[PDB]
Order: C-alpha cells, then sequence, then structure tokens
C-alpha cells in the first residue's frame, strides 16, 4: 500500500500496475489475470478472447547532469535521493499511450537527472530552497498515473531537473472525529488512505480508477474526480484545507472553517495547478462513516438515447445513487464478454448502478430508480451484471498492455457537456473517429465507444474508448494521435469541455486559451509569474 | 421589483428598504409596521415595546453641502454619444455612496460622506459596460460597481483620497433573464437582476433558483457573485459558488468568459473562483448562468425546543452527521427565542412581567420539495431531535420565525430613533469549536461594553444559521443603548473589532458570507497567508493594472 522507493520491484517499468498481474492465457486457452491481488485475479474469462478477435480482427539513457555543490548541500540533509537510470526513467513519464510506446520501443528525450524522496513538509521546504539557491527545476510526482503528459520533462529544459517524489511523505497525521476530517500527507495513495481510515470506521469515498497509485497531492493537482462523487463530492468538495510549498513561501489558510467569504478562494488557485506552482505537502479531507451496505444493479434500455433521457430524469429528480453509468451497446457487449463462466441487441444499452448507505435506504432508493427507468423502457438487468462492470473497473488498464502485445492501440479520453448536447456529441464524436481511421488507412473499423460516467444538475461527463488493430499501418502512433486530436475538435465543436477530470498537462495545452479566454489565461500566468518568478516548477503544463 | 433609476422615490435614502415601511407607534401606543408590504405589515405588536424596554432600558419616549461633481468635459462629450443614461445630481450620488453598515447609516443621519461618486451611469447591457470600461481607460477614471447597495463591509465606500473622477456604475437597469434552458435546468441572466425579480420571473415558468439571502429584495446576481453570498436554503440549492455555471466579466484587460457551458471541468485553476469573492476590485460581472429547479411542490414549517443551547448544537451536529439537514434549519439562543415571543398579538396585563424558559433554545425548520419526501424527512429530523431532549414547538412558531426574517432590518432604524445602535456579524467554525465560540464571543462583547462604560448590559445574541459537513455558520447580533455615551460609534466599532478578535482566537473564520470589503482588511493576510494575499494582488495587477476598479476592498 506504500509505494516503495525502487518502484520497479513491484510495478512494471513499461506498463500499468503490479509486476505480478497481467493477462495471460490459462491452461484452457482462456484469458485470465495472473496473481492474487484482485477479485478477478485467477478467474478464467472464457469469452474474452472471442470478443477481442471479433472486435479487432486479430488471431493471437542520457547521463545524470547535476551540480557538485548542490549535491554537496543535499548530502547534509540526509534526504534520500537517486541518480540511477531505472529510477529516473521510471519517473520520466505517466500513462499516455505515446509514453507507454516509447518506453517499450526506444528511449525518452529528457528524463529527470536526480530523484529525491522527502518524507515530510520540512524536507520539501529545504528542497525548494536549494532549487532557488542553485537554479534547478522541479517536477513533482506522486502515483505517476498522469494521462496528460503532466510529468514529461521539456526536452529543451537545460537546467538540472529534480524529480520530487512524494511517495514517502504518506502518513495520516490526525483524524478529527468531531469534525469528520483527516489531515494527511499529500503523498498517501487512495488505497493506503481508505485502508487506514477503515480501521477506525471511516472512509473518504474518493474512488478514482487509479486509487491504487494516485495520491492526495495528485488529486488536488489535477482536479481529480471519483466514481462515487454523487455521495462524497469530487476533490474540490472533499478538501477543506491544504499546505503548499512554493518558491515564494508557504501557502495556507489560518482556520479550518467549512466555508468562507474572504476574497477569491485561494484553494482554487491551487486545485488544477498541475505541478506548476509548488508542492502540495499536507491536506485536510472530509471523511464519512463506512457505509453499512452496498448493492449493485443494472438497467437495460432499448437504445442509447432512451438511456441518456433516463439518466437525465434521474439527475433532474436529484436521486442518483452512489454511482450510475450508462454504456453504449459496444461497451455493454465488452462487459458481457467478460462474465465468469424484448429488445434489439445491437442498439441495446446498459446502465450500471451502485447503491450504498443504510441497508434500509439502499433498497428503497433502488425501487425509486427502477421505477423511473421503466418510463424509458428500462428493465432490471440484474445485480450480477452490475456487480461485474464494477468488479471489472480496476482491470481495464491491464487490458491495454494485452492489446499492445497483439498490435492493438487504444486510449481513453473524456469530456463534460450540458445535457442537451450529450446525445449529438456521443454520435458525432464516435463517428468522427471511424471516419478519420478509414481516411488514415486503418483496415478494420476501430473500437469507438462511449459511456456516460457522471451526472450533475447541468450536464454529464462522457468517456470514450478508442482502439484499433494497427498492422499494415506505416506510422501507428501518428495516425492514433491525429485521430485523438480530431476527436477533441469534434468534442469542442459539439459543445463539450476540454476535460472533465484528466486535466490538460501538455497533451491539451494548445486548446486552453480558447477554453478559458485570453484574460483567463493571463490570470493563470500572473499567478505563476508571482509564485514562481524563476520557473523552478518547470514541467510546462497548462501554460 | 426592478430598481427604477431614482431609488429614493421608493427606497429610504437614510436606511433599510422601502419608504412605505417603517415601525411606528399606533393609536394605542403599540409598535406597528406601516404599509402593506410584509405579512407583519399593519399588524400591532402589543409586547414589542415592553421587550425593547426590558432589553435596552429606554422609555420609548425620548426620540431623536455635498462635494461638487468633478467630471472631464470631453469624457462627458463621448458619454452623450453612447446614449447611456447618467446623473450628477447630488442625491443619486449620495444614495450610491454607501451600503448598510451602522457606521455608514449613522453619517447619513448625522452628517455627510467624505467622498461620494462623481457620476452615476446606468448601463442596460454588456456592450454598454464594455464602452464604459474603455472610456475609463481613456479618461483615467475610477469605477465602483453597485447593485443593491446592500453591502455590509464598506464594500461601496469611495476611498477619501481617490482623486480621479469616480463612476458609480449602477447595474440595476441590467436586469433581464436572457434565456431559460429547461433541458439543462439553467438560466442565463444579466447581473443586476434582484433575487426578488429573478424568482418572480422564474416562477411564471415553473422554476426557481432557491437562492434566498435575507437581502434578496435588493441584492443582485452580480453582487452575490462578488461577495460569495449564501442564502437561507443552500442545503438544497447550494451557495453562490455551487449555483453559478458560467459568467462573463468585463475587466480593463478584456472580457473573461469560458467557452463552454459544461457542469464540471479540469482545465487548470478555476477562474470562476478568481472572480467569486472579488468585491468589485477586478471589473464588472455582466451576465451569469445559474442553476434552476422546478418550484417545490410542497413546503412545511416546524420547530423544536431544546433544554439549552448546547443541546441544540449537539442536535444540529447530529443532523449534519447523518446528512439530513432540511431546506433550512436554524438554532436560536434563549434571548432570540424570547425576542420572537415578544412579536405576538396577545395583549398582556400591565401587572404581570419540564423546561427552564430562560435556558431553552429553539430550532426553526423549513422543509420543501415533494410532499412524500418532505414528510418522510420531517419525521427523521424530529426523531433525531427527540434524542437531544428536543420537543416539537409547532408549525406556527416555525412559520413566524421565517416570516419575521425580512422585517428585522427595519428594526435597526427603529432602534436608532431611540438611541439604540446595533449590527450583526457572522463567522464559520468547525463543529468542535461552536459552543465555546458562542459562549466566549458573547462574554467578550459584554465585557468590552462594561469596560467602555456602557450602562445597561448589551443585547448579545447568536444563532447557528447553516450546517455543513465540516462545521457551522454562527450569526451574532449586538446592540446597546448608547444614550449618555460620548463617542458611541467608536465604542461600538471597537467592541465589534474585539468580538472579531475573540472569534479568530476561538477557531472561527474572518467571514462566512458578509465578505471583507474595507471593514475586515486588517485580518486578511493572516487569514490567507502572505503568499495567498500575494496571489490575489498579482491577479489584480494583471487584470486591472491602473486600478480603475478602485473601491480598495480586500487588498
Ligand atoms: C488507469 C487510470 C485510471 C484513472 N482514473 C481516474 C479517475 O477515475 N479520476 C480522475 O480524476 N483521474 C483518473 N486518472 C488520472 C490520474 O490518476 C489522476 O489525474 C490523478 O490525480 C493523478 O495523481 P498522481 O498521484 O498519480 O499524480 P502524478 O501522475 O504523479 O502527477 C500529476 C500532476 O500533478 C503534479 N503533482 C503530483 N503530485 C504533486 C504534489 N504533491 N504537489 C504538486 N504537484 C503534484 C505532477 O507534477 C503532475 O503534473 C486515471 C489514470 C489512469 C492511468
Ligand atoms: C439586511 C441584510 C441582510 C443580508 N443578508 C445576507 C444573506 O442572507 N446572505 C449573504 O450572503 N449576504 C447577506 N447580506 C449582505 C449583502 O446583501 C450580500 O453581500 C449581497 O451579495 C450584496 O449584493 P448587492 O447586489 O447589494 O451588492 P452591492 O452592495 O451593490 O455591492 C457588493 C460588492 O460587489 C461589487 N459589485 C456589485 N455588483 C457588481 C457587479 N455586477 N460586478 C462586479 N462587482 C460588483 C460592489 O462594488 C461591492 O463591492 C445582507 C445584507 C443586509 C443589509
Ligand atoms: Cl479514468
Ligand atoms: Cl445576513
Amino acid at each position: 500500500g506504500i509505494i516503495p522507493k525502487k518502484r520497479q520491484e513491484l510495478m512494471k517499468w513499461n506498463g500499468w500496475g503490479y509486476n505480478d498481474s497481467k493477462f495471460f492465457l490459462n491452461k484452457k486457452g482462456q484469458l485470465e489475470l495472473t496473481g492474487k491481488r484482485y477479485p478477478l485475479s485467477g478467474v478464467a474469462l472464457p469469452t474474452f478472447k472471442d470478443w477481442i478477435q471479433n472486435t479487432f480482427g486479430i488471431n493471437l539513457t542520457p547521463p545524470s547532469i547535476v551540480n557538485e555543490d548542490f549535491l554537496h548541500e543535499l548530502k547534509k540533509t540526509n534526504i534520500s535521493y537517486s541518480q540511477e537510470a531505472d529510477d529516473r526513467v521510471f519517473r520520466a513519464h505517466g500513462h499516455c499511450l505515446h509514453e507507454i510506446f516509447l518506453l517499450r520501443e526506444g528511449m525518452f528525450e529528457r528524463i529527470p537527472d536526480i530523484v529525491l524522496w522527502p518524507t515530510c513538509h520540512d524536507d520539501v521546504v529545504k528542497i525548494v530552497n536549494l532549487a532557488c539557491k542553485y537554479n534547478l527545476c522541479i517536477i513533482p510526482i506522486g502515483g505517476g498515473t498522469s494521462v496528460s503528459y503532466g510529468l514529461m520533462c521539456p526536452a529543451d529544459e537545460t537546467r538540472t531537473i529534480i524529480s520530487l517524489d512524494t511517495s514517502q511523505m504518506n502518513r495520516i497525521l490526525w483524524v478529527d472525529e468531531n469534525n469528520l476530517t483527516a489531515h494527511v500527507e499529500a503523498g498517501i495513495t487512495g488505497q493506503e488512505l481508505e485502508r487506514q481510515l477503515k480501521e477506525s470506521g471511516y472512509c473518504t469515498g474518493h474512488e478514482p480508477d487509479s486509487l491504487e497509485f494516485s495520491t492526495v497531492g495528485g488529486w488536488i493537482s489535477t482536479r481529480a474526480s471519483g466514481m462515487k462523487k454523487n455521495i462524497y463530492g469530487n476533490i474540490e468538495d472533499l478538501v477543506v484545507h491544504m499546505k503548499v510549498v512554493t518558491p515564494r513561501g508557504v501557502i495556507e489558510k489560518s482556520c479550518q472553517g467549512p466555508r468562507m467569504s474572504t476574497g477569491p478562494d485561494i484553494h482554487h488557485f491551487i486545485m488544477g495547478s498541475e505541478g506548476t506552482l509548488g508542492v502540495i505537502t499536507e491536506a485536510t479531507i472530509k471523511i464519512r462513516p463506512t457505509p453499512e451496505y452496498q448493492k449493485y444493479g443494472s438497467v437495460a434500455f432499448p437504445n442509447f438515447e432512451q438511456g441518456v433521457a433516463c439518466l437525465r430524469e434521474i439527475a433532474k429528480q436529484r436521486c442518483a445513487p452512489a454511482s450510475i453509468r450508462l454504456m453504449d451497446n459496444q461497451q455493454f457487449q465488452f462487459g458481457h464478454a467478460l462474465k465468469p463462466q424484448g429488445f434489439d441487441p445491437n442498439q441495446l444499452s446498459v446502465a450500471t448502478l451502485l447503491f450504498e448507505g443504510d441497508r434500509e435506504k439502499v433498497l428503497q432508493h433502488e425501487k425509486q430508480v427502477y421505477d423511473i427507468a421503466a418510463k424509458f423502457g428500462g428493465l432490471a438487468a440484474g445485480e450480477d451484471n452490475g456487480q461485474r462492470g464494477y468488479l471489472l473497473t480496476y482491470v481495464i488498464a491491464y487490458m491495454r498492455d494485452l492489446g499492445l502485445e497483439y498490435y492493438i492501440i487504444g486510449e481513453s479520453f473524456e469530456t463534460s457537456a450540458p445535457w442537451d448536447r450529450v446525445v449529438d456529441l456521443c454520435r458525432n464524436v464516435k463517428e468522427r473517429i471511424r471516419r478519420e481511421c478509414k481516411e488514415k488507412g486503418v483496415q478494420f473499423p476501430p473500437l469507438s465507444t462511449c459511456r456516460v460516467t457522471q451526472t450533475y444538475d447541468a450536464g454529464a461527463c462522457i468517456f470514450f474508448y478508442f482502439a484499433f488493430n494497427y498492422r499494415g499501418i506505416s506510422d501507428p502512433l501518428a495516425v492514433f494521435e491525429q485521430t485523438e486530436a480530431a476527436a477533441r475538435e469534434e468534442i469542442l465543436a459539439n459543445g463539450g469541455s476540454l476535460s472533465h477530470h484528466h486535466g490538460v498537462g501538455k497533451l491539451r495545452k494548445q486548446w486552453l486559451k480558447e477554453s478559458i479566454s485570453d484574460v483567463g489565461f493571463g490570470m493563470l500566468k500572473s499567478v505563476k509569474d508571482y509564485v514562481d518568478p524563476t520557473n523552478i516548477f518547470g514541467n510546462r503544463n497548462l501554460l
């Protein structure tokens, strides 16, 4: 649960997650996740092979450049550090498909020169002051799970780049049971956070799909969103307090009030700042008693549009359960192919549901939901089919490394949009992808899929998967990366946002000024130029 | 509900609200509000005089030019070409030279302002605002935007040593609903529309915002966004920062707006939060998209009495812990309970003055939404309450407390005719500090007054007015009879500063909703750290580099 210093002992240098977990074919020729870590671990998936085959038409380093008298002064603090190639390479990237290619195939252009491992707030203060004194460049890293190029080192950064690794700065500092808050160190992962809260009878309920590795500091930095936000809030509702070390000095409010009116909220200057302003070291987060009961469910709809209209109605009545998701037909069948052991089934769409709270309330709420669904032609599809798409939630990123071994490339991307744009966006965006792949010479129709993943009063988060069999293609990355950018253009033309939770990093920089206005961009820059005049925090995300 | 241009035709020039609405003594010597505007209007309040006498020690017998307009003639020339409506009349300028602080109100009654705006403009749309801002760059002018003029933090006071021509940029003619989107449940509005007129207009469509601050008859969308306003039913509808989905802001550097109308994004720090709470320092909010909701099918009032205030707080804490706070829940201390009881129709005899009626606190409750849910919910709340000693005090006591809300501000003016000065002030605090903060702040107040030579013990009262997961908003009221005190405004001002210091030392914030204005400037840096303060200043220096927006709030 604590990320160890040498990450490659536990985690894959060249892909997602733990060394001991990959898809392989078992002794019966069926796909299976190796290892003992998950629910799905060791569970044969008899129809997954057949699904992959039908869907995709397949069968089956630079030296360290670091100052000698900086290094000297660092030796004084006994802060742990490393200049080893694997250590720097492990931290030179996140989890974009571009990045995960290179790794396996070539080498990166720039990697950190030196990794540092602070264990507390004061360590981070010292590091930041050394960086000021000796003109060095810092890139913070927590889980390393960025999907937005947020950790890529600018290839023209000629300063020494410090990788400031927050993974040893990872304690629950205090739990305040009267105020239901917990003060934690920013390097704690979501797993280690919940596991510890759970022993006192509390949780945070913040469940991004990367919680095994993503950290509190990361969440704040990227404006992270979790599967159960309908109950617990997204990151900007969970955080009541934070402490940030910048070159200019330390940021922190003096009181733990729940809500204030003392000028523009400075917390909001830091959430989303994507590593560009300083290091978030500590944060206070709301907690909640561990829910009494959990119930899964699912609903089948005659088509995707009926499903969307139902999710709209559920949001309009303000009775979304802990989680509700609507998959289109493709993503359904994906799902249904992964089972252990009326309607037209080619347009048929499926919502999955998660209820949690008092057992009394769950089954009451559940009934209100299926009654609403029934007005749209919804029909209960059973708890097991619901319980699946959610026990399957944390495997999906192991699947990418399995596609790559068979010449399949895919990646996800997401947006949020007002309710009245959701249907046209899904359609036009899934169709632009298909159009671009054919025009770029992809030989097989891509996987082009969407789901509705979060509901809000004023609209929805939409999630896309895109993948294709690249064989016979000259330059597969370029095609892919051109098709993704075209999908983004389709997204923005259909009134969707630049991003709902992934952030901007360096992947989506080119669209920011248009998204937030020129003066908006100027405002961000003006904070940057004040907090960090000498651009110590030089990952160049956002701006 | 639209503010017409010459406000003093309708509103008091020297205090709260409407001309037609003030307290007076009726033909049988009972206090009574004039006019026909409120539910209490024209209703004799037979025990209100007694309560005032018991509480303040007065009889209720003993009662109690402008700077020239300096404006560049060329500016004026270009201003006429735009056909934007304007005034240099002294009463338009003085009306817009203040908000509703005691201190301001007092000068109004007793003297003249040091500095008042030099010209009042009334833009009717966004492009008018762009024009004005451009004219202020060109002619080196200062702009102070005003909506309702209901600020209570000095937010509208013109700094005395501002030497540039000051435009009072009044937004009240900028008041249309531009579209109501029933698909997305949003409404796009001009920022000068009042709470009253917004809700009246949405209601005709079957919708509401449910944003209900006590100043809603006058306060504006732009105002709310500027001050980070909180309304009475936030538990259901959210505070301003939850309600606003979109905004357009004209600043000297250009116009801020996002390019989409999505519910939630991750595109860097959220610039909407750079403008929320900006108190007129950065530019003009011209238009906003706000969430709306179907008009609630059903409302119910209720009330609960508790053995004491502590028990009341523990119950609110539990209700918040179970996440079942209704539309509105407010807990009043014994003094406020007694106050409310004195606002009732039965006429007492002049020869008369298991719960103790002098420690007992009362929670007022509002539930709204679907009949079925309301009712279920109401049960759940009383079931909880009953474990803290709570007894139902009846639907009429709840209804009264909430009907009373919009008249309390007319009592301040009544107080002032009889030598009583009073002012409210608020904070937010974690749960575990609430009971102590209330006990200590009230006791600081009573000690400062006595030390300052106040004769009769002051009214010092609180209520817990909002619940959150992490804490509560606490609202205080403070008043005393100043009669026979030398410099009464000084004694008052210093006692309020002392109370603020007690608040901060008991783990409370600088403000929950009133904001910082010019009144709390000295505490801000400590509140947000120096670097925090520094970031604010850098956005100010970038968006308004010549300080056109010169009201000098916050920084
Ligand atoms: C398989 C997978 C599933 C995912 N699921 C979700 C999801 O459900 N919801 C969601 O929101 N995201 C999701 N993400 C994206 C990602 O996990 C989040 O953006 C997460 O917040 C990043 O946290 P991290 O600790 O891994 O940060 P990192 O990847 O280490 O860094 C993220 C950015 O923040 C900066 N940073 C990191 N720590 C600090 C610090 N303490 N101080 C200052 N800056 C810092 C870095 O410089 C970088 O720019 C997913 C990603 C993957 C690969
Ligand atoms: C009796 C009474 C009850 C109150 N109750 C509450 C309450 O329940 N909740 C609460 O939060 N507040 C309350 N207040 C405080 C006040 O009404 C709120 O702060 C409200 O938001 C102010 O709105 P307004 O339109 O009157 O703004 P104004 O007083 O006109 O201006 C407020 C500030 O915003 C700036 N400003 C105004 N319009 C714009 C604009 N369009 N663009 C940029 N800047 C602008 C002004 O320069 C000023 O600094 C109350 C006040 C009184 C007197
Ligand atoms: Cl994700
Ligand atoms: Cl108020």
